[PDB]
């Protein structure tokens, strides 16, 4: 599925933090460390960040190539299989809440525009691309992202075979 | 809803590891600690256990009371709200992969009867209560619970308003 392959390629890109062509725990370790240095947050949030981002690999991605590096082909091949069973979606969707927890640096349980902008910036993206993605997730227009909005949009990104506004969940498509 | 409420109360009973009437991070920490004692896995897995278990609280239950200890009624009402929007199911089911990762002490991506049994024993249940639940989960009778099998069963537990074989997912109902 064209657009669907394109979304996976995009996600792969954004999460391949060190850009070496393979998803590894190292990507999440480094992303966390940068995030902890450069963002404003509650002091205790630095540990949360590390646990939650590394937990993406530890509890989810580790199951893809059983322990090591995931190349772009294996990623797509793997996800392709994973989305097949409508009853096991949480294996694909599971990481959203962890991403959410890391991004909520003031731990108020909502993601604000500033927190989202910082997130895009951690992924190496131009902060000026955040609003279009934020806006797609903020369905009630209250100017915040609730856990519910975040997971619903993220779920759409991963699962929709067709075009939707959530195709830009992880920034601009490659 | 009567049975659903019963299941929620049962999940609540189970995770309230100390039995103080409140679910707190400490529950998971103490559970982590006892889990490690009861199994006799390799060193590297000890940390996995801790990380995985506390991760249930850190990323999922903290969304319930802004970080404080959750009482039974608060728990059930939250759950009632959470299960209403099926598109957001991952907030509820999100923890299953975490539990899986903790229970698979030999990091082989499968849960054996031994491993499952330690999990039950761990939770204050007698290992004879286990086989009942195992077999409900092992839908292809190959004597191993795969990640997919674990989350499908767990999801039925959480989401089925009606009776099903998976109501015993967390052991005998209270
Ligand atoms: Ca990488
Ligand atoms: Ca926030
Ligand atoms: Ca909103
Ligand atoms: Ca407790
Ligand atoms: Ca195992
Ligand atoms: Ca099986």
């Amino acid at each position: 599925s064209d657009l669907w392959v394109q979304k996976m390629k995009t996600y792969f890109n954004r999460i391949d933090f060190d850009k070496d062509g393979a998803i590894t725990r190292m990507d999440f370790e480094s992303m966390a460390e940068r995030f902890a240095k450069e963002s404003e947050m509650k002091a205790e949030h630095a540990k949360v960040l590390m646990d939650s981002l590394t937990g993406v690999w530890d509890n989810f991605l580790t199951a893809v190539a059983g322990g090591k590096g995931i190349d772009e082909t294996t990623f797509i091949n793997s996800m392709k299989e994973m989305v097949k069973n409508p009853e096991a979606k949480s294996v694909v969707e599971g990481p959203l809440p962890l991403f959410f927890r890391a991004v909520d640096t003031n731990e108020d349980n909502n993601i604000s525009r500033d927190e989202y902008g910082i997130f895009f910036g951690m992924l190496g993206l131009d902060k000026t691309m955040a609003p279009a993605s934020f806006d797609a997730i903020d369905t009630n227009n209250d100017g915040l992202l609730s856990l519910e909005e975040f997971v619903i949009a993220g779920s759409d990104f991963f699962m929709n075979d067709g075009d939707s506004t959530n195709k830009v969940f992880w920034g601009p498509l490659v």
